[PDB]
């Protein structure tokens, strides 16, 4: 996995995805935001994904902006993940960020929240925990 | 989506996945049990999905469960899905199946178990909360 390594300093995007099955699960798109930490699309309308069902692309979000603001060792490893559906979606784009909350040496807690138009008005929010191993 | 119910009282497993994106998630296989709730079925090895990630494959799985087993009118609308992931996965087929727990007249309660060798001892259990509009 050292390309990663490779395509993150090198903000390959387009292909670091090209290369995992969430292009292969959705039209994700890729980039980074003003200060904020990465950022994801989906063009969220129905090549279709019926049953509104995101659990796969928020999961993998949440992995690739831990390895992302992380050292490109190993893959962490994902402990348990939750999600809740707030409202429908819309025939806009949906965006998704994730934020890491605590830290620790070998734990890692995120939190992904998936919107719109309105941040504030989420179309839903996840959560994950990964074990870590920082040779830190 | 009316194939679907066509789809399933004919039992064509392969090709009610085949215009679903958990084929184009995984290699998910899907059949019946003796007496026993639907199961599926994904090779877990490696094409290859890192990080083991398998929230999309569960929630689908549960999803399509609770469509196989009732009336289909309508897709489920999903409310929330939570995941553990107890073990790592072997170089074995992953076997799921889930199970409808508390089945209000709005409300189904979805348990799915993914395992390999000992179902006692599982990959990873999730939960699901759908929202019906059971025409009862």
């Amino acid at each position: 996995m050292q390309r990663f390594a490779d395509l993150r300093d090198r903000k390959a995007y387009a292909e670091i995805v090209d290369a995992l099955p969430y292009v292969k699960l959705m039209g994700t798109s890729m980039a980074e935001d003003e200060q904020g930490e990465l950022r994801f699309e989906l063009p969220f309308l129905q090549p279709a994904l019926h049953g509104g069902l995101i659990g796969g692309f928020m999961e993998s979000a949440a992995m690739i902006h831990l390895m992302w603001n992380r050292e490109s060792l190993e893959a962490p490893k994902i402990v348990d993940f939750s999600l809740d559906y707030l409202r429908p979606g819309r025939p806009q784009t949906l965006f998704a960020q994730c934020e890491i909350t605590k830290q620790g040496k070998r734990v890692a807690h995120v939190l992904i929240e998936a919107w719109q138009d309105d941040r504030s008005k989420p179309v839903a929010v996840a959560r994950a925990h990964f074990l870590l191993t920082n040779l830190e």
